[PDB]
């Protein structure tokens, strides 16, 4: 079963009301192209879970893992963050994508052809991102997710692949799981929409052709200890 934290709101908050992620007791998905969730900064539209502000702390802080069995459904091209730890400013600090791009470095790194890249980016401790390719998946997979953030070191596991590094430390750090869709050309990988208009992304999520993009997560545990 979905581990209470998530499903009662005692650590995470829900960022995309309607539909609810659980969708029976032990199964959670995840469909920003319904949710349609945005924010001031955001790119695109989420369905996602956030540990609340008032248990945020440093990640040099708190010992955490996240665990999921991840199944990913998705059109050609889509590209989505699945799971995060968010900095107080707009940073981040750790992210973790499921992405059909020409962006290069990765396994497949070909864009819209329905392989998608998984993979992690990392912000180290001068600041810069590491990024690492984790595996990839065709619509309709699954794979075994690991996160864990040890007081600072943060490591990712996916289709038996690990990487991790010590991370840039932020005073009230937090980590967020679910979908969020990105709104960019997998081609060229230029941005689309206008920041706060949700309209802009229904139509650049149009143009893109991304009629589907459910992640489904299953097999679910998270743990936080704080120090
Ligand atoms: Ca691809």
């Amino acid at each position: 079963t979905i581990p209470s934290s998530i499903t009662s709101g005692s650590i995470f908050d829900l960022e995309g009301d309607n539909p609810n992620p659980l969708v029976d007791d032990s199964t959670l998905v995840f469909v920003p192209l319904e949710a349609q969730h945005i924010t001031p900064n955001g790119n695109g539209w989420r369905h996602e879970y956030k540990v609340k502000e008032s248990l945020r702390v440093a990640m040099t802080q708190t010992y955490e893992v996240f665990e999921a069995t991840v199944k990913v459904e998705m059109s050609d091209g889509g590209k989505t963050i699945i799971s995060q730890h968010h900095a107080s400013d707009t940073g981040t600090i750790s992210k973790v994508y499921v992405s059909d791009t020409d962006e290069s470095g990765f396994n497949d790194s070909v864009a819209n052809n329905g392989i998608f890249d998984v993979y992690v980016r990392l912000r180290n401790t001068s600041g810069n991102e590491e990024k690492f390719a984790l595996g990839t998946m065709t619509s309709g997979e699954t794979f075994n997710l690991r996160v864990v953030n040890n007081y600072g070191d943060v490591e990712v596991t996916a289709f038996g692949n690990s990487f991790g590094i010590p991370v840039e430390d932020d005073s009230q750090s937090y980590f967020k799981f679910g979908n969020y869709l990105q709104s960019q050309d997998p081609y060229t990988l230029d941005k689309c929409g206008e920041a706060g208009n949700s309209n802009s992304f229904k139509n650049c999520f149009e143009d893109l052709g991304i009629t589907e993009s459910k992640v489904t997560m299953t097999n679910v545990s998270y743990t936080r200890e704080t120090n």
